[PDB]
């Protein structure tokens, strides 16, 4: 019922105004800047407006209109603006406003994407990649965002740089490797959900294959194969699970190994046969060997994967401590 | 350096709105609505407009030209809104804005608190008086109002309706007879200068004291003469040795007691005296008539004066514990 038609223009252009108050600011007098009780207050209408902005969008009923008329707009007034300010001034509901619009609008703003990762997406991962939880609410919004193009606007990811996609992956695999058990989740469901679509794409599919399968696999496992870390071992069969099912129904026609061309299965057996006999060359060669048959022999049984898996980590951390 | 001339227009515009939006949320689901978090936004909003306005205000330079431009366009927005609205939905930012500009433009916006107080005296007090510590802000920021007023525009007490400048004088007394010394010593101050500006209103001077000069002696006694409520003794004897003065120097020319027109001077110390005799029948006549004749004696010397009162309730004190 919240109606912000007649006003919204108002409300962007009271944004971008009180955006170069702040940054004027702080061009002049550094941080300390933004603890003033009127560079708070500035802040704040910029959050609160962008919050109010998103609660409208998430509550509209013509995608096509609020993409057409609404999005422009608000991403001239926001994008910029993030992305050349230092990281104590960027405002973490724009990442989340971003999400909601996505979530929303899905296949209508798709083409929008590239302009909007362009603008947040390298800085915000530079914010949040150092161990430090330090901006934690933009590593939130980060994860939302990125959850919500992998959802609606899937395609995006093919028109980005490849590099840019690298880093997508790259921030993937980062948060399933934190050791916030909340953060390494999201990860997980973002990577799970990125597989399947990937799957969707054909046209596209075997590139992804040959270029990451290998190396998520490897990072996966690196994070199984960590000593105390049970957290998640769910989704981390569920995530493998799929992954050998698919080399072994022949899913991946491209030869993962283009060096020695062989069947993507031989080739894989022996492949996490030796990043497990690295990671533990205390482990007998021929029970490698069974653990990894056992992986494409529960591929289509989560649970009986799970514990496979379980049992394997007891075959290491007993011959240890 | 916060340059809101590009955009206050826009933020008054946003304001109405967004107030429009909150009362048709209350006015068709109840108050319990204020807890949802974008009603919440939408007050912030509001509330940091206001703030940033404030700041904005307070380092102008050209104080008519504010009142002629800037004001105007404010009161509309703010006023009614406040009025018309449930006590948990006025935001009391209005009161310490409207504070903020009375102190910085002074007789500039004289004209203009007669409008104000009606949009906002009444309905705040009754908010507040409720013994029980409600909208303790509100408190807070009328009585910053009120002390603007007097301060800077004075003849706008004698402007306002009679009834409505008796309300000024019963909110001051209830002040200085709360139980917080903070509000206490507002409420003593803001009586103190506003006893000395009508000494500057010659013409209304007159008619000021013989309609409250006796009722405020006598609340102040009231508060002195209370057991434990050392609190604010300074100010209480500050303001009586004020008060003693002005009769004993013959500046209260009519006569206080219309009904047997004496000396005030003769009447006074009978007022006086009787006032306490009723209070306490066990004092003796000579006693509390010397005590009285004191109060003249040492109108001139607070120290000596406020000595005098603290000796007098211990000869009151002791007759009880």
């Amino acid at each position: 019922v919240i109606q912000l038609g007649r006003i919204y223009l108002d409300m962007l252009n009271v944004y971008k105004c009180l955006s170069e108050n702040i940054s004027a600011a702080i061009q002049a007098n550094g941080e300390m800047v933004t603890k003033q009780p009127l560079i708070r207050s500035m802040r704040t209408v910029k959050r609160e407006t962008l919050k109010l902005i998103s609660g409208w969008v998430s509550r509209s009923n013509d995608p096509q209109m609020v993409a057409e008329n609404f999005v422009p707009p608000l991403l001239d007034a926001v994008l910029i603006d993030y992305q050349r300010n230092v990281p104590a001034a960027r405002e973490p509901e724009v990442l989340s406003t971003m999400a909601i619009i996505v979530n929303k609008l899905g296949g209508h703003i798709t083409a929008e994407i590239p302009q909007i990762f362009d603008a947040v997406f390298e800085c915000t991962l530079n914010m949040i990649n150092k161990d430090f939880e330090e901006y934690p609410e933009h590593r939130t919004n980060f994860f939302l965002l990125l959850q919500a193009v992998n959802s609606h606007c899937f395609p995006a990811f093919l028109a980005i740089p490849p590099t840019q996609f690298k880093l997508v992956l790259d921030s993937i695999i980062w948060a399933f490797k934190h050791t916030m058990r909340n953060v390494a989740d999201t990860g997980l469901q973002i990577l799970f959900t990125l597989l399947q679509n990937v799957a969707q794409e054909e046209a596209a599919a075997q590139s992804f294959y040959q270029t990451y399968f290998c190396d998520i696999l490897q990072h996966i496992f690196s994070v199984v194969t960590d000593t105390s870390h049970t957290a998640g071992l769910t989704m981390h069969a569920s995530i493998l699970a799929y992954m050998f099912n698919l080399v072994e129904e022949g899913k991946i026609s491209t030869s993962l190994n283009p060096g020695n061309p062989v069947n993507n299965q031989i080739f894989l057996q022996e492949y996490v046969a030796n990043l497990l006999k690295s990671a533990f060359p205390h482990l007998q060669d021929a029970q490698v060997k069974l653990f990894v048959t056992g992986l494409f022999s529960l591929n289509q049984d989560i649970p009986a994967f799970k514990e496979h898996l379980r049992d394997f980590l007891v075959q290491i951390k007993e011959f240890a401590g």
